[PDB]
């Protein structure tokens, strides 16, 4: 059984949308003086999927939702040519080929996002092709159901702040992830509009929950280095991408001084890139996305060395493709889960997509012990929402 | 489709044998003054078969080697009712609770080995229950075939040695693994036997080839380190386990000598036991043996740490419990090859137990497509050679 | 004078015992989620003799826990061959032909236990030979008498665990040591139920006496690393066991933070293992139970090298097969209580089944000075409570 | 005087070209077993030509290679609107608006490639608007003229390349480079393969001149280590890119052993990825391409950074938008230069499509004191042997 064709088709929201609010998200494009919503470069209005199909007609879905229309050209263009008449249970021989063929400009960014979504839809395929779960083919079920941490709350008002904490209380969860809405070019009055925050989240959640702090790559190492005393006695579990993605020497410095926990890695990419963060203590938590770091294929190798080194793997963002690597995995614990919500920055978009990604039920999440391939399928439901390009 | 049992028998082999010899091989006993045959303690003249079975009947044989009838016992009293009732693509999971459930005693030695067994045979029954060869589980093809290294050469007359060197170059090697006889307490007057044996070897296998050298833990570090500068002159593409398998740091000192790289691992157990040697560049070359390190499930994770570091991983032993592995990634270009012979150390001695290890043509190993498992069934060809005990 | 005969025997406790409870221990299998007792696989209700007789009739009692039917087998099949016929005092040579002949599969776990029981054995036979004190024949007397710490208070109700501390303390110590009985599966409420059992503990025993905090291989390196600072407001003298024995580099991560004290090495193998712990920097207290890293021959190594480094030698146990080597080294302050009682986790089952170990009086241990060998015979008074196999 | 447009086109070869042969130049893609020319992902038979114009019509060229219509759809599509309407002269800033809003995917590859074409457009631009040579506005005249090294001399018969090494020598180069034609999985025999024609080449260049080695991503860690100590007697003055870009670690293992130089960077993108290479010492010569690692505005940026390391930049490629850089910095003491040749890898495609590229005379270059801009101009000679796609 050999693959037939690669599809590629992006999906453009053309629905209503929550407008954009300033100081909502810190983000690597505050250090400019741009005018405009400051998170417009980083939203997600747009995804991707990616069919791969045999001959006798099975089809294995994948996505990606960076860059998705320049990710589309790659794989059509590149990658599809790699993969095609060949059998989806050389995946990791097809994964070299995309790898080491496209390792002058492909190794990290547009060319391993492209790399992903072709990967995960070869696992789907295999999953199918052979009757198995994704995460049985990847080791099983080594917890009996996956804890999640609720992931939004986004910088506002201290009233609609904790007005949210309040209903995200009621899901169950014992975790919670919060934005910061102020960094570096706000000084100090903005650290202090920033402590008031976690302090208000603190509030409605306490301390019997854990609380972590994202900041997606809009401070810096000198500001964070300031921050992280401050932050301290809010006992974080951990603070999220202080500094850009390519200062992994300031992850370093940041992690190595103990004060608070740093995670990152969502924007990093390879096996040999997540391994650099893992062996240099970059974080002490590696949150990749499958969807980006190369697939389901270098996850699962990803997953082995972090387990080696003991730093957890807790994947950014809660959809399948991430699931079930951290279902066959003793040393990822949690998931990250996005609630289901409107189109806001668009992390919650691929549910008006695909039709499978579980429910947070108390807290949790569960996969199917029978269901093959990721247990998902593109859906109907909002296709007059889209534009959708092929 | 559950687990329905699981059947471990020692082989003791009671048919002929090539007569010891004396510095015929250094080893970690070498170091005693006890009479006789110094590689009494580590000749392998029994072999264990582990065979699970699921409900419907279906068999995936593993095998191990270390103190057979303990390493039995281990599976039989122990990991058996941690195994039996379960689905066999929880592997992870089944992995997981063996080294969790014995880590006060099993996580190196005599427990490793038993969860060697086991897991080799889970992985030998999945990919029979979704038929499927064990090595496209694991990535499929990454290699039109796999090259092996010649392994024998012990130490001996140099005629005897330059007899067997000119009869191995007819098999189309271009690599072959010699074995050193003399050691410490020989002394200078030792050192130069070795160097006159290495020289013999290469007087008859050329320059255009690469040549191992094995010390099977029967040097020191002091000892090492004063061999590898005459060494180095002979060109040798490694010099294995100079040290006996404690002595990691001593590891760590040769190779960071970059004289002569230095192989070893045959002697580590775990994922996280084997990362220690990757992390702190203790080998140039990994050579775990799968029966011994914690199966496939555990090869699987330390050939991605390997691969990472970019530290080739060359297991020891060549047989299909290794082979698999080595096919699906692409840090594992050669594979070790004990020629079928007499019973002599041992190595050879599951020749007479399974069929199916693949034998060398030209210097390179293949693997079928199609043949689900590992390609490997248990042998009656060579029954009254053996007193089998259950 | 040589040896004669080697008789081990294993002792299963077939009388009462204590019925298991929840969130009383945590432990390495935590991580999995399997039912029952989680503490199943780590109790002990078996015990293992070993008595090395000599021509004249002398006798030594060497004594293992861990995995005693297999430990056993390596005994009988391998080491006492290399035993028998020797004379005691070439110990250090008996010890490196067991060591050595069994490198490759005994250099930690059951083979190291099995060389532990023989070791032991023959300091006892050694003793009786010559007519002196273990201790004697180590080093001598260090101490006037040997402080040790109350070792129980398994986690419970708070009223519980307040009623044993009270009891505890009628017994004079001025140091006792506590299980955790939540973990990283928990989240931040079981951190909370951790936190408020360590003050429950504190407001019993006062902060006029020590404090030691036990996670028995439950927590991980993350968990661990987030406890820390919540823990030193409570000032434990040293927090044990906090990872897996397999990850010496969460170890020495921890340890180097300087927030608390960490100890470790119960479940730590051979001289060079150990060696390894210290050199690091794994642990701020090495705890090896001589039964299990080699015997009194590698304690006794071990503690030369501890003591050197200046990192306290407090063994695991208290037996006389740790007593007489903390007596001996002015670098082993104190020594581990386990005090008389009903048969629950088992560490107190040696009690049923040796006479001589000492018992507390006011907080402190005392050793004959003339009493041979370890002073210890095997007891007759509960052979009505156990199943002994030869 | 604000830019006004931004046309991209790609410029695609459709004349005659050299037949590929095998053993020509080791690449990424040899560890495959791929059929056909293993060059064929990384040959250049296509380019991209930016054109940034401002109100008044003045055009600033800039180009790029890798991956040219992907590259040209990022432009297009995201950088593009980033540009049009600002001031050439906010030049940092317009980079930094890219960097930062496309950070999540295009900190390398692609992203940084086309953000490359983009500011060196900017700086020719520049150079026009004010009436000055670009090498002026970096720092002028450091050099009389710029010494080159040929750089050709693939893998081929020992006639062939010694044939090409006499010709290059009448160039009057003292310095040249060529390609390696075996790696890793040709074993020992290609080892030897690859010193005969080290040793051909040498044998017509002598050793009054330096060569340097060049093995583009070919080979790996461990056969790299294992040929220093062989390429070594042939003093060659680096050993460039001998392992994959993603592995820094392996090219800061290998530079640290001082057997031979190696250099590398090529493949590196933005200045802090320049600045890890530079700060880890991974390279002995940083070798980055102006229109590859983020433009002239980044390469200033990483020339600062060599200088003070006192590593020498020696940029990947012969043209303008490397020469100027190079003039302008002491720390930039010779450039490579791809002699004008019939299109075979594509390094020379550059010749075809601009005007203004200097050729070497004697072994040097020179830079026009008076011609403002880049000095070079879109060519007209041979729109007959292109498809230019807009
Ligand atoms: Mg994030
Ligand atoms: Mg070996
Ligand atoms: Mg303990
Ligand atoms: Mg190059």
């Amino acid at each position: 059984m050999k693959i037939k064709s690669v599809r590629t088709r992006v999906w453009t929201w053309k629905g209503p949308t929550v407008p954009p609010q300033g100081n909502f998200c810190t983000n690597a494009s505050d250090a400019l003086w741009m005018k405009g919503d400051a998170m417009s470069s980083f939203r997600f209005h747009q995804w991707l999927t990616c069919e791969v199909e045999t001959e006798d007609g099975t089809i294995g879905i994948g996505n990606a939702a960076l860059a998705p229309s320049v990710v589309k050209k790659v794989i059509d263009d590149w990658y599809a040519p790699l993969v095609i008449g060949e059998d989806p249970f050389d995946y990791a021989y097809i994964w070299e080929k995309m790898y080491r063929r496209s390792h002058a400009w492909g190794r990290k960014g547009i060319g391993m996002t492209a790399i992903s979504a072709i990967d995960i839809a070869i696992w789907d395929l295999m999953g199918k092709l052979v009757g198995k779960p994704v995460f049985k083919l990847l080791g099983g079920r080594t917890k009996d159901r996956i804890p999640v941490y609720y992931s939004k709350l986004y910088a506002g008002s201290i009233e609609a702040m904790q007005k949210e904490a309040e209903e995200a209380m009621k899901g169950g969860y014992k975790a919670f992830k919060s934005r910061f809405g102020y960094g570096p070019k706000d000084g100090m009055p903005g650290m202090r509009e920033n402590l008031k925050r976690v302090e208000a989240v603190r509030e409605v959640i306490g301390y019997d929950n854990d609380l972590m702090l994202e900041c997606y790559m809009g401070w810096n190492l000198d500001y964070a280095k300031r921050m992280l005393p401050k932050l301290a006695p809010y006992e974080p579990r951990w603070l999220e991408e202080p500094v850009i993605a390519d200062d992994v020497a300031g992850y370093a410095e940041l992690n190595a001084m103990n004060i608070v926990p740093i995670s990152g890695g969502e924007h990093e990419f390879s096996v040999i890139g997540c391994a650099e963060l893992i062996n240099r203590k970059a974080v002490s938590v590696l949150q990749y996305d499958t969807n980006r770091v190369g697939g389901i294929t270098a996850a699962q190798k990803i997953n082995a060395i972090a387990e080696a080194a003991q730093i957890p793997v807790i994947p950014h963002a809660g959809q399948m493709h991430n699931y079930h690597l951290t279902m066959a995995n003793t040393n990822c614990p949690i998931s990250e889960y996005f609630p289901v919500f409107d189109v806001e920055v668009g992390n919650e978009l691929f549910y008006y997509i695909f039709e499978g990604d579980p429910e947070a039920v108390d807290g949790y999440l569960q996969l199917d012990d029978d269901l093959p391939g990721l247990g998902i399928a593109i859906s109907d439901k909002h296709l007059q929402h889209f534009d959708i390009t092929e």
